[PDB]
């Protein structure tokens, strides 16, 4: 049964009290290309050059994560990530440090990212949409079992690997809390009411969050939306969420109780919790064993490293 729940909690509660740390070198890899650079990081594809392999390689600018005030955000994100197994997301495969920069060397994921697909398709079929829920669902099942909320769901960090599933990405705004808790942090869009409100929130921020996913995959675009973000917030607030005439009936229902501005009348967050997300009429045709176990057919298959000779912020980041 969950006996599986449990065998994880102790797994990841074994690597959290003591992180992996320096488990390979810059010097054995290869610089293919800049995939990307911003506020996470800036990305690059390398290769592995005594086994063949890909990967995304994140690297950090150690003086510049300080500067920025984001000494503690960076070492969360790796502690949780070298921390985590599930089929969903992404594994830190590698990481390690050197005189300037911190590197996460990650599964490079190629078949391109949610986001992007939504933009030049223009929407998903109900069924199709339902197959990356089912995914998301599990994979918030997971991390809300060892009390980690997630809080960046968003089309954009969620990849579609060459199976077509989907691998969830960046865990920068992941928060380990058995209670409640308050940063004003994530997309906009995907942020639930009382996170707006800056009264406490909780794991039930990711429920919100999934609903908004399921509207913008369903229907090709969020349902709260504006040129400028206090219009974002101003329309979450005030919950009226208009359906698209193609819905259908059994969704239009799903998304009003994922999308409740009531905390105790919302799916996820309940006596039952999860399962009424997955007993409900949406989720009918949805074997949810087969999705885990990766069985069920997918309905899409698609600059100089400077580094110091000097070692920098030695004690900021001597726990990574
Ligand atoms: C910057 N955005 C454009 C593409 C997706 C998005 C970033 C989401 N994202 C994607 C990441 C990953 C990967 C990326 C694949 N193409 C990219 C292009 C830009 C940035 C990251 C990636 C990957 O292969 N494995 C990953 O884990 C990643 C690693 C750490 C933090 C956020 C991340």
């Amino acid at each position: 049964v969950k006996e599986f729940l449990a065998k994880a909690k102790e797994d990841f509660l074994k690597k959290w009290e003591n992180p992996a740390q320096n488990t390979a070198h810059l010097d054995q890899f290869e610089r293919i290309k800049t995939l990307g650079t911003g506020s996470f990081g800036r990305v690059m594809l390398v290769k592995h050059m005594e086994t063949g392999n890909h990967y995304a390689m994140k690297i950090l600018d150690k003086q510049k994560v300080v500067k920025l005030k984001q000494i503690e955000h960076t070492l969360n994100e790796k502690r949780i990530l070298q921390a985590v197994n599930f089929p969903f997301l992404v594994k830190l495969e590698f990481s390690f440090k050197d005189n300037s920069n911190l590197y996460m060397v990650m599964e490079y994921a190629p078949g391109g990212e949610m986001f992007s697909h939504l933009r030049r398709i223009g929407r998903f079929s109900e069924p199709h949409a339902r197959f990356y829920a089912a995914q998301i669902v599990l994979t918030f099942e997971y991390l809300h079992s060892l009390d980690l909320i997630y809080r960046d769901l968003k089309p954009e960090n969620l990849m579609i690997d060459q199976q077509g599933y989907i691998k969830v990405t960046d865990f920068g705004f992941a928060k380990r809390v058995k209670g409640r808790t308050w940063t004003l942090c994530g997309t906009p869009e995907y942020l639930a009411p009382e996170i707006i409100l800056s009264k406490g929130y909780n794991k039930a921020v990711d429920w919100w969050a999934l609903g908004v996913l399921i509207y913008e995959m369903a229907a090709g675009y969020p349902p709260f939306f504006a040129d400028q973000p206090i219009q974002i917030y101003e329309k979450i607030v005030s919950g009226k969420v208009r359906f698209p005439s193609h819905f259908s009936s059994d969704l239009k229902d799903l998304l009003r109780n994922l999308l409740q501005v009531d905390l105790t009348k919302r799916f996820g967050n309940l006596k039952n919790g999860v399962n009424d997300i997955k007993n409900h009429k949406w989720f009918a045709t949805t074997d949810w064993i087969a999705i885990y176990q990766r069985k069920v057919e997918a309905p899409f298959i698609p600059e100089e490293i400077r580094v110091s000779i000097n070692e920098k912020c030695g004690k900021e980041f001597s726990e990574f």
